[PDB]
């Protein structure tokens, strides 16, 4: 059972801008997704400070980067607080309408796309490098769900039948044909060292057979 939703007009316009604007500094997508993961890990850690049982779904707080050249996917896994189904439909837990408003005023006032994270909509920078994004998420208060969009004005949500996550979020980037450099180990290492050196959670870059 698959539900198809229309993006709010402002969010569709944000992703069309990300997809269509000539902008060579695409590597910042990884910084933005790791920062989102760090924020989600902060949230479940804070909740656990007064309720240890919040970590019954998994005590380890970390970020994994999983490239797969055969599938042409880069997956960012975290064990953060996750998202409910309502969070997913409500723009992945962002205030994306007002954030897009401010981002687009900043762009006409000198800003560039790399500053997208300062407006709370850094997730959508995934479409700098991905033709399709799948988000698998499990929140303590809900079931496991899969969100998916190839842009074009719509997204889908379904109950996920993949591997149980326990708790957290998995962002699967189905990379564009000309963006496979972000599957190479040395390129990912360079980006993490450049932009994510002070993230307070272990970031593990998986290797491939
Ligand atoms: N080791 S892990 O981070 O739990 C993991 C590996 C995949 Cl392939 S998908 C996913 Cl989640």
């Amino acid at each position: 059972e698959v539900e198809t939703f229309a993006f709010q007009a402002e969010i569709a316009q944000l992703m069309s801008l990300i997809i269509n604007t000539f902008y060579s500094n695409k590597e910042i997508f990884l910084r933005e997704l790791i920062s989102n993961s760090s924020d989600a890990l902060d949230k479940i850690r804070y909740e656990s400070l007064t309720d240890p049982s919040k970590l019954d779904s998994g005590k380890e707080l970390h970020i994994n980067l999983i490239p797969n050249k055969q599938d042409r996917t880069l997956t960012i896994v975290d064990t953060g607080i996750g998202m409910t189904k309502a969070d997913l439909i409500n723009n992945l837990g962002t205030i994306a309408k007002s954030g897009t408003k401010a981002f687009m005023e900043a762009l006409q006032a000198g800003a560039d796309i790399s500053m997208i994270g300062q407006f709370g909509v850094g997730f959508y920078s995934a479409y700098l490098v991905a033709e399709k994004v799948t988000v698998i998420t499990k929140h303590n208060d809900d079931e496991q769900y899969a969100w998916e969009s190839s842009a074009g004005g719509s997204f889908t949500v379904r109950t996920d039948t993949g591997e149980p996550m326990g708790r957290g979020t998995k962002v699967i980037l189905h990379l564009k044909e000309d963006q496979t450099e972000y599957l190479e180990e040395r390129r990912i290492k360079e980006i993490v060292k450049k932009h994510s050196q002070f993230i307070g959670y272990p970031i593990t870059l998986f290797v491939e057979k």
